[PDB]
Formats: C-alpha cells, structure tokens, sequence
RNA sequence: UGUUAGUCUACGUGGACCGACAAAGACAGAUUCUUUGAGGGAGCUAAGCUCAACGUAGUUCUAACAG
C-alpha cells in the first residue's frame, strides 16, 4: 500500500521536495537561526521534534515521568525539552556521534541531563526504563534499507519496553509487513498505537507510537496513506509560535508554592457552592496547587481593519502586514502561553538583593514622600475613570453595576471586613490576550475596593516627572522626545534600551513587599483597608483558567505567591516605579558599590542610602522609563559588563543570551523608548522638531488590527480617521505614511467625531478631535515647545517638510521601486475608490494630493 | 554526500564629473538629487591605491535541509 507512496516520495526532484517539505503547521524557525549564530543556548529551541514533543504531551499522550531514556538527541531538543519538567528525575543522553551524524550543540536551556557523545544505543545491553524516546534513523532511497534499520531498532528495544514503561518512538518505516506484523504483536500486549502529529514535517511517513492508547492503527493508517497521497497534488505556509523553553537549572527547593488554607478557605467554599454538581487529573500545572474545578462551555478574535486596509494597496502584499491584521484563532493559545510563561516558576534572590531592593523603595519613598501625599479619594470618581474600549458573577459591565444597586450591599459587609485586616472575596478572573504576556481582571467589587484604596496614583500623579524625574505621566510624546533631545546633551556615554522578558512573571515576593510602605502615610479607616488589601490579596492570588479538554471545557482555580498582584488599571504605575528601582539597581551595578551580592553590612547599606539621598535627582533625571520600557544614559562605558546584580533578582532578557554582553546605541536617532525612535527634522522656519518612527510596516499592520468584542462600520472609520489624525500630528515627516493619512482623512466622511482606540500607552490623545487638523497641528507643535520663541503659523500644507531618501529607506520605506510611484501616481482613483465604498458627505480637505 | 541563498580570500574588465540635451523615480520642489545614452572622454594615457559594479577556477564558511 504504502510502497507506492515511498517510491514516488524519492521519486520527486530535489528543488520540488524542499518546496513541499514547507502546506502543513510549520513552526517558526527564523529566530532559531539567531539563536544558534548569535550563540544564545536557552528560550526557543531549533529542533523540529520540540514542537512535536510538546503537542503530544499537553494531550497526555505520553506521561514523561521518573527514568528517562533518550536515542539521540539531535541538537538535544528532546534532552532539554523534558529536561526542566517537574517530575522527570533523570535524564540520560547517549548520541551516536561521529563523523556525518547529527551532533547535539551545548546550551544553558541540564542539572539532571547526562549526555555521552559518541555511543551508539546498540552498544548498551538491554535495560529497563520508565520512558523511552526514540528519534534516530536515517532515510535512503532504497526502502529496504530504512526497513532493515527500523527492524534492527526494533529488534533492540524489543526487550527493553514493557507495560510499566512510557515510550515516545517516531516510526520511520511504518509501511512494511514484517514492521508492520511486528508492531501489531507489540500492541496486542503492551498498548500504544500509530498516530501521525499534525505538527510533524511531511518529509516522509514519520509516525508516533504512542503509550495512552490501545487502538488499532489500521484506521490512522489508511487515513495519513490517503492524505499523503493526496497532498502530490493538492489544491499554504503558516507558522505556529515557538515555544518557550526558559532557562536555568532546575532545583527542588522554589519548586511549587505551598498554598495557605486559613485565608482561602472561605473562598474556594464559595467557589464550590457555585455548581456543589464540581477534582481532574490532566493538570499540567507544576507552580499552580490546583483546588477545584468545574466543567463549563479558542483564543482572542482578530478583526480586520477594511478603512485603512483599501487604501493600503502598497501595501496589500507584504506578509508582516497581512498576517498581523488576518484572522488568528485557535482553540489552545491561552492555555497555551499560560503554560509557557505563567506556568513557569521564578528562581528567587537571595538576601543581600531583597535587602537592596527593601532598602531601594525605603528611600524612593522617602523622596517622593516629601512632595505629594496620597488621598482619600471619593465614589464619583470611580465612574469617571470608565474611559478606553472596556466600558463590559451577574452581569460583566460597568455601567451596569452601579444601577443594579447590589452593588453597595456586597461592597459594605468588605468595607467593614477591611478594617481589620479580613476578607472573603478578592478574587480574580484572567482569560485571553501572539502575546506573550498575562493580562490580570478583576472583580468589580473589588475593583471598588481598590479603587478607595490605591486610586490615588491615577490623579495626584506621584509618578509625574514632578515627583518622578524619570516616568511618562504628565509627559506628552512631543515632550518626551525633547527631553531625550536634552539627555544627550547632558554628560555621559552611550545610550542603552532594553526590553526585559517576562516582567510581569519575574516579579518576585520581596518586590510585593516594597509597596505596602505606602502604609506609613495613610491614616485610618484608608491605612485599615489599604493594609488589608496589602496582606489578603497582593500575596494570595486565586485565579480560574480554562482546560478545553477531549473530556470537556473545564475551568480550575489555582493559588500563586508570587507575580503581579493588581489588576488593569492600577498595574501601570506600580510596574513603572519597580522599573526605576530596577534602573536604579543595575546603574548601581554598573558604577561598582557592592562587591557581594550573596552578603552584605551595615556599612554598605549606609553607603547606598548616602549616595542615593544625595544623587537620587540627578540619576533619575537621566533615565527615561515607561511602564517596563527604559532607556539610560550611564556615565560609564562599563555599565554593560555589570549583570550579576541584575539577573540575581532574577530578571531574563530575551533576544540574547542571559549572560552575553548588553547592546547599546551611540546614536540617539534609533534608541527606541516606548517601542519608537526618535528622528529629527529640519524645516524651513528655521526651527528644529523632532518625531517618532519604526518600522513602517509595524505601524501600518497595527492601523489593521482592530480589537474588542462586537464590532461595526463606523467604528472601523474613526479608527481610520483617527490613526491618520495621530499620524499627521507625530509623524508628519515621512512620504507613504503622510499620504496614506492625507488619504484616509479625504476618504472618511470628517462629519464623525472621532472617539475611538489607537493603542494603550497614550498623554495627549490629539487624534480624536474633529477640530481643524491644521488649527491642532499649529496649537500642538509650535506652541507647546518653549524652547521655541518665533511662534510662525502656517496656513497652508506646503510648508511640512520630510526626510531625505536614505533615511526614508533606511527606516523602511517604498521610494525608489515603482510600487511607490504607482501609488503615489493613482492617490486620485484611489481617494474617490474609498470615498466611494465608505460614504459621502462634506469632506474636509487637508493637503493638495498633488 | 547533495539541494538552496549568500560570502572572506585573487587579479583583471572597468571608474570617482560637464549641462538650460533627452527620458524615469523621490511631489517637502532646492544649486533640486538620483539614474541612463549623445557630445567632452576633462592637452592626454594608466597599473598601484579608499571602495566595490562585472567575471572566471576555492583545499572559505554558515544556513530549512539532505544521507
Ligand atoms: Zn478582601
Ligand atoms: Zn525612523
């Protein structure tokens, strides 16, 4: 049966079978080429079988655990893959080595991971393991001798399984009788079947015998043989997000967080009083103590945006672009990233970090202590503040609420508990986002709580750069880029921008402990509540995540210690000040204070608050940070070197190795600070500006996302209009960009009052006015510098000028090729084909198309 | 052992510009810039060099792979 297909497989030519081997599920494998090159040895592997590895086992088709046996390992992607899982004891690695074998390169993804180069697995005598993995083999275009080499594996292995042990063996030559008779014998006794993973390569009938199963493979069989031969002929090229690894070297000791029962016991109470109607076994958590779940009823929903994708033709064939606005949906994302990075555990400091930190916020909070002082906020208040798309256990809304006047009855009886440090319901529900990163809810009673509590920070702006020297809040984009127009100015070296991996996961326990401080300056009822927040809440965390199983949808509440513990909202400021103390402990790094970080003294705690009392402004004024976005300007070259107080909190970049050498620039023009960098322009009123750009494709793929649930027409117009609005007032420097703004304002009826979203980190918000664009254009960027003093106003478009060429393309860009001239030459058909599809009513004109 | 895109090491073919000449991109319109030929081949020739456009033969390497 399967001969045929196996003769025409070696049959196809050689640049037709590259081509064919990549339409299946594909991962991708861009980044792996950085990783080996640029000499990374940890996060996303490069062997094809991980991405196998970790379909089958989230399914429990496998149960990796005890004594572990590998037969080869390839670049060790199945090693180090099950290397790092909780319960695998051993790990013991024996390649064949040698010259023209696939040999494994050494990485730092291995604690418990014994590997033996350059040992076949037949010169071992037969023993008995727990589980065995089998990847080794090789294929030749004579299907006698892969049989003969499956046989001899076989033969091997025959008296190495049994029924206790788990076995994960990648079949190369399914289809030939004796293999075939030999594997039925086989199955009749111990179990497993063949089964084909999706996420297996179509280079040949590679199958998996798996262990938790007992079915007859005929039917698998005959299926894949019928696919495969219909595929010759098929009437695609998707790439699946590569899974994250980690890093380190496991330990039993920070494994697992014990949850305490004398402060959610009331809680998971109530939680089973839900359904009473309410334990599982295929949970794969290994942080998270599961203690109940429950069976109830896919990830995040993409929608396209059409306004801004018609007028895009340049455009419509770049894949980055097209493959951020098209639909991606599928039924285990969430799961997914949960299990890659909130599953994951975070290695701990050891005592003399947590006492810099302790020491770190004690003086952050002194400085800001003597300039602001937190209030007790009101009910209003908390209505106001219901800006963004998200204006929605009854009910999911927030306006809702406040007329179901429940509301005030469940919120007194935890008023009244507050007081002294008691709660019964501060629970959270997280659920959806491919992001990489954990979005926290809450509930709306609590939200209320927390609100009175810590919704201070929102208003009387303690992280403006009045009291903060470093943050983003009371700091537009225009005034942040003059302000890093003044930090080069300013003495010191290069300038360094770094995005750390995983910061809301790599918050550790201490770091929760730095924000109860805010405690010494609240007083009565408000420090009651805010202490009782602080211990019930910020160091318990329940939270109900979904398992959509073959069993069922099933969600789970689990218990965690650790990590963020807010929600939204309120996540924003507390992330941006444990940022400038981070900052603050890598310059201090970087300068040399401490010569252990594994102890400390007294004398060196008083030398830290010395220097920090006397130099805290003048640091912090160097230092431009948003959210977890920060750039620094040192005043030593050394400061890249400086990494073991840094990664001793346990903080790991991505991009790079852990442990090589930081990256900076010298060139201020491409430092990216909230994910832009910055250019300066020259303009004819003999006056500088300056503005933000990227990658012009990033921007225009995220003008064709557009988010929420429930959608229509209109909505989708504002959101056209309103990213031309932003693109004209920030980046009126460049050609496509500004047409493309000058063209959707003349297509889009400006009748429309624009109120809409662009994205989450926006002081300022300029675009969503219906006022004169060029009345706001000449209020916003000649009259709010005062640096400038000839206020020039400009009455026509003429005057704006670009950049030059090499810029244009070096920040990515069309000029030059005849897709820009095209688009450039038909702006006419162009406006009037939109104007046509969208509407018309009296339109406003901005610029001249020609 | 190949498939597929590049590349350090060699030298030669061949060069650093002239405009109210012509044509095509950059639509902020400049001393406009860039690009190609017709006429000068900058009295008039040319290796060496700073670079690399072109080529022939690597005992030069990696890269989805391949065997
Ligand atoms: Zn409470
Ligand atoms: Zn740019």
């Amino acid at each position: 049966l399967g001969e045929k297909w196996k003769s025409r497989l070696n049959a196809l030519g050689k640049s037709e079978f590259q081509i064919y081997k990549k339409g299946i599920q594909e991962v991708d494998r861009t980044l792996a080429k950085e990783g080996i090159k640029r000499g990374e040895t940890d996060h996303h592997a490069v062997s094809r079988g991980s991405a196998k590895l970790r379909w089958f086992v989230e399914r429990n088709m496998v149960t990796p655990e005890g004594k572990v046996v590998d037969l080869g390992c390839g670049r060790g992607g199945w090693s180090y893959y099950c290397g790092g899982l909780k319960n695998v004891r051993e790990v013991k690695g024996l390649t064949k080595g040698g010259p023209g074998h696939e040999e494994p390169i050494p990485m730092s993804t291995w604690n418990l991971v014994r590997l033996q180069s350059g040992v076949d697995v037949f010169f071992t005598p037969p023993e008995k393991c727990d589980t065995l993995l089998c990847d080794i083999g090789e294929s030749s275009p004579n299907p006698t001798v892969e049989a003969g080499r499956t046989l001899r594996v076989l033969n091997l292995v025959e008296n190495w399984l049994n029924n206790n042990t788990q076995f994960c063996i990648k079949v190369l030559n399914p289809y030939m009788p004796s293999v075939i008779e030999k594997m039925e014998a086989l199955q009749r006794k111990y179990g497993g079947a063949l089964v084909r993973n999706p996420l297996s390569r179509n280079s040949t009938h590679e199958m998996y015998w798996v262990s938790n199963a007992s079915g007859n493979i005929v039917s698998s069989v005959n299926m894949i043989s019928r696919m495969l031969i219909n595929r010759f002929t098929m009437r695609k090229a998707t790439y699946e997000p590569d899974v994250d690894l980690g890093s380190g070297t496991r330990n039993i000791g920070i494994e697992s967080e014990i949850p305490n029962l004398d402060i959610i016991g009331k809680r998971i109470e109530k939680i089973k009083q839900e359904h009473e109607t309410w334990y599982d076994q295929d949970h794969p958590y290994k942080t998270w103590a599961y203690h109940g779940s429950y069976e109830t009823k896919g990830s995040a929903s993409s929608m396209v945006n059409g306004v801004v994708r018609l007028l895009t033709k340049p455009w419509d064939v770049v894949p980055m672009v097209t493959q951020m606005a098209m639909t991606d949906t599928t039924p285990f994302g969430q799961q997914r990233v949960f299990k890659e990075k909130v599953d994951t555990r975070t290695q701990e400091p050891k005592e003399g970090t947590k006492k810099l930190m302790k020491i770190t916020a004690e003086w952050l909070w002194k400085e800001l202590g003597k300039k602001k002082t937190p209030r007790m906020c009101t009910r209003e208040e908390f209505t106001r503040k219901v800006r963004s798309n998200a204006a929605g256990n009854k009910w999911k809304s927030a306006r809702e609420a406040v007329e179901d006047s429940r509301f005030w009855e469940l919120v007194d009886k935890e008023r009244n508990l507050h007081l002294e440090g008691k709660c019964e319901t501060c629970v959270y529900n997280m659920m959806g986002k491919k992001g990489s990163r954990a979005i926290w809810y809450m509930w709306l009673g609590a939200r209320f709580l927390e609100f009175e509590a810590l919704g201070f920070l929102n208003e009387d702006h303690w992280f403006s750069r009045e009291n903060s020297l470093s943050g983003v809040e009371g700091e537009g984009l225009h005034k942040l880029g003059y302000i890093l127009r003044d930090v080069s100015k300013k003495e010191g070296g290069a300038m360094y921008a770094d995005d750390t991996a995983g910061w809301d996961t790599r918050i550790t326990l201490e770091d929760l402990k730095n924000e109860e401080m805010v405690t010494n300056h609240m007083e009565g009822e408000h420090k009651k509540l805010a202490e009782a927040i602080f211990k019930l809440t910020y160091q318990n965390k329940v939270v109900r995540v979904q398992r959509p199983t073959p069993r069922g949808t099933v969600m789970d509440i689990i218990s965690r210690r650790d990590q963020r513990g807010s929600g939204q909202v309120g996540t924003y400021g507390l992330n941006t000040f444990t940022n400038m103390e981070a900052q603050l402990i890598r310059q201090m790094e970087g300068e040399g204070v401490f010569k252990s970080i594994q102890h400390l003294t007294v004398t060196e705690e008083i030398a830290v608050q010395n220097w920090l009392a006397r130099v805290g402004r003048e640091r912090l004024s160097r230092m431009a940070i948003s959210g977890d976005d920060c750039v620094v300007k040192p005043l030593d070259d050394r400061f890249a070197s400086a990494l073991t107080a840094l990664n001793d909190m346990g903080k790991v970049r991505k991009d790079i190795q852990q442990w090589e050498p930081s990256r900076g620039w010298n060139d201020w023009t491409q430092v990216p600070f909230c994910s832009h960098h910055f250019h300066e322009l020259i303009m004819k009123d003999g006056r500088v500006l300056v503005v933000p750009c990227r990658n012009q494709d990033e921007l225009i793929g995220r003008a064709r996302i557009s988010q929420g649930a429930g959608w229509s027409l209109r909505e989708t117009a504002c959101l056209g209009k309103s990213y031309a609005q932003m693109w004209s007032l920030m980046y009126f420097h460049r050609r496509d960009l500004r047409l493309a703004a000058n063209a959707i304002c003349s297509a889009v009826p400006s009748h429309w009052v624009p109120t809409s979203r662009t994205t989450w980190s926006i002081a300022k918000h300029e675009w969503m006015t219906t006022e004169d664009m060029l009345t706001v254009w000449n209020r916003v960027w000649i009259q709010e510098n005062p640096w400038m003093e000839d206020k020039t106003p400009v009455e026509s478009w003429e005057e704006i000028p670009y950049l030059g060429k090499r810029e244009d393309q070096w920040c990515g860009s069309l000029i030059g090729l005849t897709s820009r001239a095209t688009w450039a030459k038909n702006i006419q058909t162009a406006i009037n084909q939109v104007r046509s599809l969208i509407g018309n009513e009296e339109y406003t004109d901005y610029m001249p198309s020609m």
